[PDB]
């Protein structure tokens, strides 16, 4: 099956998934020259201080911190989107070395890591029949840059030796997703896909322009995880990002000049 190995890794998706190929595939890069400013985008609303999150998984590709969607408790609207859209989860891509991890770039630039934050279109009722629509989710991307300390991110660092391996997983309840945040909110969007497979083309895509920072024991202990089950071969869960793809027939949108 698919992932991030020689055999089976980005350049493989295709033969199962041959959207991999398609018009609107993510991730992109982001070349701030051309990306055109434009005045009518809303600034973001990201209400979460209701947030319920629940559990935090090893599923062999990530880790994925999982929210309670079943109400309107942790929301995205306005930027660029049309209506209300619930946080499902967050995760997380990085690398094996500081300067590669990222799935979107700027100007080429790789960052260390990538924060997706995965919300979902409320009119579609569900997660599973909002990613058949082409404004199905919204995912506000996050760079992670390695310095400082992210006092945030913490918690999700302590817990990440209860889930080394693939399917298992933690209660993960109280957890506060602001605490990932940078101090703004200007980004720029463009419409995209899953950047793993089923990789479909659902998300609006909201990457914020100032990444966060996270020290280099952070992100080593992300690198500390496993892809393989328990009783498997180790193999270091790093490197589960997906290159830039062609930007075909898109903008990218800044909000900010």
């Amino acid at each position: 099956h698919w992932g991030y190995g020689k055999h089976n890794g980005p350049e493989h998706w295709h033969k199962d998934f041959p959207i991999a190929k398609g018009e609107r595939q993510s991730p992109v890069d982001i070349d701030t020259h051309t990306a055109k400013y434009d005045p009518s985008l809303k600034p973001l609303s990201v209400s979460y201080d209701q947030a319920t999150s629940l559990r935090i998984l090893n599923n062999g590709h990530a880790f994925n911190v999982e929210f309670d969607d079943s109400q309107d408790k942790a929301v995205l609207k306005g930027g660029p989107l049309d209506g209300t859209y619930r946080l499902i989860q967050f995760h997380f891509h990085w690398g094996s070395l500081d300067g590669q991890g990222s799935e979107h770039t700027v100007d080429k630039k790789k960052y260390a890591a990538e924060l997706h934050l995965v919300h979902w279109n409320t009119k579609y009722g569900d997660f599973g029949k909002a990613v058949q629509q082409p404004d199905g989710l919204a995912v506000l991307g996050i760079f992670l840059k390695v310095g400082s300390a992210k006092p945030g991110l913490q918690k999700v660092v302590d817990v990440l030796d209860s889930i080394k391996t693939k399917g298992k997983s933690a209660d993960f309840t109280n957890f506060d997703p602001r605490g990932l945040l940078p101090e703004s909110l200007d980004y720029w969007t463009y419409p995209g896909s899953l950047t793993t497979p089923p990789l479909l083309e659902c998300v609006t895509w909201i990457v914020l322009k100032e990444p966060i920072s996270v020290s280099s024991e952070q992100v080593l202990k992300f690198r500390k995880l496993n892809f393989n089950g328990e009783g498997e071969p180790e193999e270091l869960m790093v490197d589960n990002w997906r290159p830039a793809q062609p930007l075909k027939n898109r903008q990218i949108k800044a909000s900010f000049k």
